[PDB]
């Protein structure tokens, strides 16, 4: 249950790294 | 143990995502 | 291998973090 959470975890945070690395790639084109 | 540590990791991480966030918020707002 | 892989996925979210603060320091760079 705790390993489940954990995999969970870093699975949230590797989709908000995507997330972050469209943004920053947005504010580049300008 | 290795859990624990492996848990400390996270969360440290989880702010580093947050202030990476919110800096991008200011960025597009003028204020950086 | 599987706790290891883990810890791999934490090292590369690590990498990954400290590259994005640079680009976040250097869309912010003005002439000071």
């Amino acid at each position: 249950g705790e390993i489940a959470a954990i995999k969970q975890e870093i699975a949230a945070i590797k989709k908000e790294i995507a997330a972050i690395k469209f943004e920053i790639a947005a504010i580049k084109q300008g």
